[PDB]
DNA sequence: GTAGCGAAGCTA
């Protein structure tokens, strides 16, 4: 038995109460974190470290960053992407944790089509398809989870004629996502759901989430070991409901053996 | 238009 629980928590500092209670409280074997927005040395190790928890992460000061926190030691960890070398933006890290290989991403979100974000988040996708087509050559149990910023499908988004080819939701972003699947990675949630609204996102904005108008973009893709044991994935919306939220939702997955 | 950071604007 194996649960991963990935969470945009958009700021640890101010996240951290609600982070330990997810560790609390039915707690994960493995916990992802993006969008950190905090610097390397200001990472709460010790709090974490105090309740039992490893943890490696990669930070920078004000956006982006990434954690991993796991009961088990993670090993062998590897920051960023191979063929993206010059990018100082933490977004991506993975260790293998029990004989998973897990691959933490804060991908690109790509602000709008015609902004220069998103040659960057083409760039970058590209380069994280390369990465994970080599890890999985080493790696039977993969797990590549994180907030893609990218809804799959229009069940994964409240409007999609008002998204129609607009950032998250366009065909360009779903073919990158597509590139990632054709790698023989399966959206996790879609096995288990394969219809529905599954929203992880909702715009801090005009009351989105009490309207429950967001887009699927937290997503948790397993490799094809990981699919056959795969029992459920969820989103916890109810983290999503507390004061002072992120605005996103976490996602787990559970698997069985 | 809200939220977080960091101290005005950028990012999401
Ligand atoms: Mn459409
Ligand atoms: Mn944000």
């Amino acid at each position: 038995a194996m649960k991963i629980t990935t969470w945009n928590v958009n700021s640890l500092n101010v996240r951290l109460p609600q982070v330990q209670n997810l560790l609390a409280d039915n707690p994960p074997d493995i916990l992802v974190l993006q969008e950190l927005k905090l610097d390397q040395d200001k990472f709460p190790a010790a709090a974490l470290q105090m309740m039992g928890w490893h943890c490696v992460w990669s930070g920078q000061k004000t956006y982006n960053g990434v954690a991993i926190v796991s009961r088990s030691v993670p090993q062998d960890v590897h920051f960023g992407l191979p063929a993206l070398p010059d990018d100082p933006q933490r977004r991506v890290i993975a260790a293998t944790v029990s004989g998973v290989r897990v691959i933490n991403v804060y991908c690109v979100n790509g602000e709008a089509l015609d902004s220069p974000k998103f040659k960057y988040k083409e760039q970058w996708f590209a380069a994280l398809t390369e990465f994970v087509r080599d890890e999985m050559t080493r790696h039977g149990k993969l797990v590549l989870l994180g907030n893609f910023n990218i809804a799959p499908a229009d069940a994964d988004c409240y409007d999609p004629e008002k998204w129609h080819e607009k950032i998250h939701c366009s065909s360009v972003e779903r073919q990158w996502f597509q590139n990632l699947l054709d790698l023989g990675l399966t959206d996790s949630l879609r096995q288990v759901h394969p219809e529905g609204a599954f929203y992880t996102w909702f715009d801090y904005r005009g009351a989105m989430f009490q309207r429950k108008l967001g887009l699927r973009i937290d997503h948790i893709l397993v490799s094809p070991a990981m699919a056959a044991a795969l029992k459920d994935v969820r989103v916890d919306l109810e983290t999503r409901a507390l004061e002072r939220p992120s605005d996103h939702a976490p996602v787990t997955a559970e698997f069985d053996w």
